[PDB]
C-alpha cells in the first residue's frame, strides 16, 4: 500500500505499487527558492511575471519513521532546508505535507515520476487540450480570451489595444487536480498561483508559489470508481429540477412584452420551450462592447412592468423565468452605496474601497471573506430573485480580484484570487438551501475553483465567439466538457450560438442551427442574443430557423427519461453525464488521444459538427454493435463517415442498450 524505500541519501515511494517519488542526490525530486510576483490586470486580463531570485536544488535528505509514516528533512547546508511528511488521511489517501524553512523561501518545484507512454486529464476547464501530456499549464482564473489562438486573425486583433486575446491555458475555471492514465488522481490544496508541467517523458514538475504544499492522491481499478473516489473528496451535485428536461429555454432581453411576445411565436409553431431568461431583469448599460446588464440586483420595473404577476401565469403554463446576478455592484447605483456604508467591499492599500474598472463603468467587489457581507449578499439572492418567483438564473463572473485588493480575513489576494469562484457558488447554493430550494431552482456559473462540485448546480462553458474557430468557438466546448467531467463536475452546457461579437464576426443562421444540434445531445438547452443582438441571427430570425428549433427541442424532450437517469448517477456517484470514451472502452488506446467527441451517458455517442460548410462528418467509433440514430444503418468500430446535414448530426446508439426503443423513435420525428 506505502512501500518506501531509503539507502546515499536516495530514496523511492511506491502507492499501491506507482511510483509517485524518486529522490537522488544527482537527480533530486525538490528545489526551494524565492520570487517577486510581476501581477497587473486591466478588464480582467491579466499579465504574470515572475522577478525569480532563486532557485536551489535540495541534494541532502534524512529520513526518520514517525507517529503515522515518515519525515524528510531536505536541504542544502544549513541555511536552506524543508521538511516533507509522508502518511494516510482519515479516508486511505496519501498525504503530502511539505513546509519550506522560513516564510521568505516562496517558491517551491516538486517532481513527481511518470512514464513516456501516460496521458493527463483534468486541471478543470481547458478549451484547447484535453489530455494535457506535453504542455504546461499555468493555474489562474481570469477572463478566457478572444480568440485565444496567436496565429489566428481575431487573436490578433484581440490584441491590438489590450491584452484580450489570450492564449491556449487561458481560462474560468483552472484548478489544481489531475488525473493519470496510471490510474491515480492528484489534488492539491493551495489557491497560490501555480504551473502544472507535463512536459517531460520521466516526470511532471509542480511549480507553487507559496512556503508550503499539501497534495492528496488516490488509485482506483477503473476511470469510473477514481471520478466516485474524487468527488467524495471534493463534491457531488445535485439532482436537477424536473422542468429542466421539458424544453428550450429562450434568451431574450427588451422587457415584459418582448419576452410574451416571442414566447407566443415559438410555442405557437410547436417549440417545446421551458423558460424565458431574462438577464436584463434589472435594467440595461449600454457601452462600446454592445448591450450589457445594469449591475444593481434589483427588479426594475421601468423596463419588467408586472414581472411578479406574469410570472405566476408564465409558470402556470410550465414555462419558468430566469435572470442574472454577479459578486460586483455598479458604482453609481444603490447596491454599492449600501455596501459601502456598511464597509462590505473590498479595499484598497489606503483603506478605501477598491473600484474595478469593467468596461467604461467601474463597480466595487462584495467582500466575500467578510462573513457579514456574504450574508448580507446572500438575504439579497433570496429577497430580489427567489421571492420574486425566479426559477434559476446565470450566476456570472468570479475572475476578477486585483492582487492589490485587501480583504477582511487578513489574507492575501494573491492566493484569494483564485479561491474566489467557490465562495461565490457556495454564497448561491446556500441561498437555496435555507429555502428549501435545492433541486427545484436552478443556476449556472461559468468561473470555479476547489469544491464547485459541490456548490454549482451547473456550469456553462463562459463566452465562446460567434465562430467557427477549433480555440474560441464551437468545437472548443467539447474539450471543456469532458475536462471538467475529469476533475468532478458532469452537469455541462454551452450558449446556444456562442457570445462574443466583435470586429467581423458575426452569428450566422448556419451556426445557430448547428450549435442547436449540439445542445440537443447535452443537459439543458438555453439561447443568448450575444453582446450585439442586431448583428446575430437569432431563435426566431425565420420561418425555417423556428421549425428548426421545434424538431430539435421534440429530440432533447424525447430523451427526457434517458438524461433523467444519467442526471441521477451523476448525483449518487460522480459519474459524468457527457463522458471521455475510455471510461467505458478502457482497452481502446486511440480514445486516449478524441478531443471533440463523447457519450451521453452509456448508450449515445455523439461527435457535433463543427466547422462550416459541412454535408458529411468522420469520427471513431469503438468497438460495439452501433446504431446509426437517423437512418438506422448498423455500424462496428473504426473510423467511419457519414452523411450529415442540418437536424441530423452524427449521433450513434448501442443496439444492445435497454434503451434501445426509446433511441429507436428518434428517426420518426417530422
Ligand atoms: O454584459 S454583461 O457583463 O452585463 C453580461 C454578460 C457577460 N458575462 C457572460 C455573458 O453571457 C453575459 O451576457
Ligand atoms: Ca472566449
Amino acid at each position: 500500500l506505502d512501500f518506501q524505500f531509503h539507502q546515499n541519501d536516495s530514496f523511492t515511494l511506491h502507492f499501491q505499487q506507482r511510483l509517485i517519488l524518486t529522490h537522488s542526490k544527482d537527480n533530486p525530486c525538490l528545489w526551494i527558492g524565492s520570487g517577486i510576483a510581476d501581477i497587473d490586470m486591466f478588464r480582467g486580463n491579466f499579465s504574470i511575471k515572475d522577478k525569480l531570485q532563486e532557485k536551489i536544488a535540495l541534494t541532502d535528505a534524512i529520513v526518520s519513521q514517525s507517529p503515522d509514516g515518515w519525515l524528510i528533512h531536505f536541504s542544502r547546508g544549513s541555511d536552506i532546508s524543508a521538511t516533507l511528511n509522508i502518511s494516510a488521511d482519515d479516508q486511505g489517501r496519501l498525504l503530502l505535507e511539505l513546509q519550506n524553512d522560513n516564510l521568505n523561501h516562496n517558491r517551491i518545484w516538486l517532481r513527481l515520476a511518470a512514464q513516456p507512454e501516460d496521458h493527463i486529464y483534468g486541471c478543470g476547464e481547458q478549451f484547447s487540450y484535453f489530455d494535457l501530456r506535453g504542455k504546461p499549464f499555468p493555474l489562474w482564473t481570469s477572463e478566457q480570451g478572444v480568440g485565444r489562438n496567436k496565429q489566428t486573425y481575431v487573436t490578433w486583433q484581440a490584441d491590438c489595444k489590450e491584452n484580450a486575446g489570450g492564449d491556449y491555458y487561458w481560462t474560468f475555471f483552472p484548478q489544481p487536480t489531475f488525473v493519470s492514465t496510471q490510474k491515480y488522481y492528484c489534488h492539491v490544496d493551495n489557491s497560490c498561483y501555480m504551473n502544472f508541467d507535463f512536459s517531460a517523458p520521466e516526470y511532471h514538475e509542480l511549480a507553487l508559489w507559496e512556503d508550503k504544499a499539501t497534495l492528496r492522491f488516490e488509485c482506483a481499478d477503473t476511470y469510473i470508481s477514481l471520478l466516485e473516489k474524487l468527488t467524495a473528496l471534493l463534491g457531488r451535485q445535485p439532482e436537477l429540477p424536473d422542468w429542466i428536461y421539458d424544453g428550450v429555454t429562450l434568451g431574450i432581453q427588451g422587457g415584459t412584452e418582448v419576452c410574451q411576445k416571442k414566447l407566443d411565436t415559438m410555442r405557437n409553431a410547436g417549440v417545446k420551450v421551458n423558460g424565458i431568461w431574462a438577464q436584463d431583469w434589472s435594467g440595461i448599460r449600454m457601452t462600446s462592447f454592445g448591450k450589457r446588464v445594469m449591475w444593481n440586483w434589483k427588479w426594475n420595473s421601468e423596463n419588467y412592468p408586472q414581472l411578479d404577476s406574469r410570472i405566476k401565469q408564465w409558470n402556470q403554463e410550465g414555462v419558468q423565468f430566469l435572470a442574472y446576478i454577479n459578486p460586483y455592484v455598479a458604482s453609481d447605483k444603490d447596491l454599492c452605496e449600501e455596501a459601502a456604508q456598511h464597509g462590505y467591499l473590498a479595499k484598497d492599500a489606503s483603506g478605501g474601497d477598491y473600484l474595478v474598472e469593467f468596461g467604461e463603468f467601474y463597480g466595487g467587489v462584495v467582500d466575500l471573506t467578510n462573513p457579514e457581507a456574504y450574508a448580507w449578499f446572500k438575504e439579497v439572492i433570496k429577497k430580489n430573485m427567489i421571492e420574486l418567483g425566479c426559477g434559476g438564473w446565470m450566476a456570472d463572473f468570479g475572475e476578477y480580484l486585483p492582487t492589490d485588493t485587501y480583504l477582511h480575513n487578513g489574507v492575501s489576494a494573491e492566493i484569494m484570487h483564485n479561491a474566489w469562484p467557490a465562495l461565490w457558488a457556495k454564497c448561491n447554493y446556500e441561498a437555496l438551501e435555507e429555502t428549501g430550494k435545492l433541486g427545484e431552482i436552478l443556476f449556472f456559473m461559468r468561473a470555479g475553483s476547489t469544491g464547485s462540485q459541490k456548490y454549482s448546480t451547473m456550469m456553462w462553458a463562459g463566452d465562446q465567439n460567434v465562430d467557427w474557430s477549433l480555440d474560441d468557438g464551437l468545437a472548443s466546448v467539447v474539450p471543456a466538457a469532458l475536462s471538467l467531467a475529469m476533475t468532478g463536475h458532469g452537469l455541462h452546457h454551452s450558449d446556444i450560438g456562442g457570445y462574443t461579437t466583435l470586429f467581423e464576426m458575426k452569428r450566422s443562421k448556419e451556426l445557430l442551427l448547428r450549435w442547436c444540434d449540439f445542445s440537443a445531445f447535452t443537459p439543458m438547452m438555453r439561447t443568448h442574443e450575444g453582446n450585439r443582438p442586431g448583428d446575430n441571427w437569432q431563435f426566431d430570425g425565420d420561418a425555417e430557423t423556428i421549425a428548426h428549433f421545434a424538431r430539435m427541442t421534440t429530440v432533447f424532450t424525447t430523451l427526457k427519461p434517458y438524461l433523467k437517469e444519467a442526471v441521477a448517477l451523476n448525483a449518487k456517484s460522480g459519474l459524468p453525464v457527457m463522458r471521455p470514451l475510455f471510461l467505458h472502452y478502457e482497452d481502446d488506446a486511440h480514445t486516449y488521444t478524441l478531443k471533440y467527441q463523447y457519450l451521453l451517458g452509456r448508450d449515445i455517442l455523439v461527435a457535433p459538427v463543427h466547422e462550416e460548410g459541412r454535408s458529411d462528418w468522420t469520427l471513431y467509433l469503438p468497438e460495439d454493435n452501433w446504431v446509426h440514430a437517423w437512418t438506422g444503418e448498423a455500424f462496428r468500430g473504426g473510423e467511419v463517415t457519414v452523411n450529415a446535414p442540418i437536424g441530423k448530426p452524427p449521433v450513434f446508439y448501442r443496439a444492445d442498450s435497454e434503451w434501445a426503443a426509446l433511441f429507436a423513435s428518434l428517426k420518426s420525428i417530422l
